[PDB]
């Protein structure tokens, strides 16, 4: 969805200001985030990838962050509401987060399928055969 | 990965030893499964709409199907097995669910992280410049 460079930038400009509190320099010896991470971004496995990776940080990685080095805990913060902010753009942008995405048409669905009670039950198995001709389009167009 | 009509073969088969306890046309009227379900299977969101409906069969539809039908619950049961089978081979397959499959790449940072303790942290944080590249190198390729 574009020029980030533009996006990214607020994200680097974060990391600046926390940098000098975590390393200056940065590991060096034997990195933790290899060339691997970077294959399958590369790969089919892409956002599924970025995904959890970005999930890691946010959840596991900056709150215990915040907790060894309180007085860093404002940076890392911010750091973090880049971070949060950037994937939801990536969201928004088909070609970069679609595996964070839901189907409306399957949330519908499942929403008459509430409804509709013990007759929804009854419907979703005798239109099994659709469900299975769709898979095979599904199959036959990728 | 080929040829299935093969797969998908077994699936029909035990769907049609099924039908008759349930409608035996299909619900007919106003369908549930609407063609809005195949626009997303043929969409970008494909992957995760299919993972979706197969969850969505597994865990809602056939156990309550096999609840307001007893006498069905064998012949349910089979055809729960064999679409539990489908989603296997279809994970197997990189063009058709890789979505449902995970970075090995990331389990191992995960992995690692969770070994390292404090130091971990440090790491993943003095490293967070790297993964900005990666993603930058991410939304180029993509």
């Amino acid at each position: 969805c574009d020029n980030f460079p533009q996006m990214l930038r607020d994200l680097r400009d974060a990391f600046s200001r926390v940098k000098t509190f975590f390393q200056t320099k940065d590991e060096v010896d034997n990195l933790l985030l290899k060339e691997s991470l970077l294959e399958d971004f590369k790969g089919y496995l892409g956002c599924q990838a970025l995904s959890e990776m970005i999930q890691f940080y946010l959840e596991e990685v900056m709150p215990q962050a915040e907790n060894q080095d309180p007085e860093a805990k404002d940076h890392v913060n911010s750091l973090g509401e880049n971070l949060k902010t950037l994937r939801l753009r990536l969201r928004r942008c088909h070609r970069f987060l679609p595996c964070e995405n839901k189907s409306k048409a399957v949330e519908q669905i499942k929403n008459a399928f509430n409804k509709l009670q013990e007759k929804g039950i009854y419907k979703a198995m005798s239109e099994f055969d659709i469900f299975i001709n769709y898979i095979e389009a599904y199959m036959t167009i990728k």
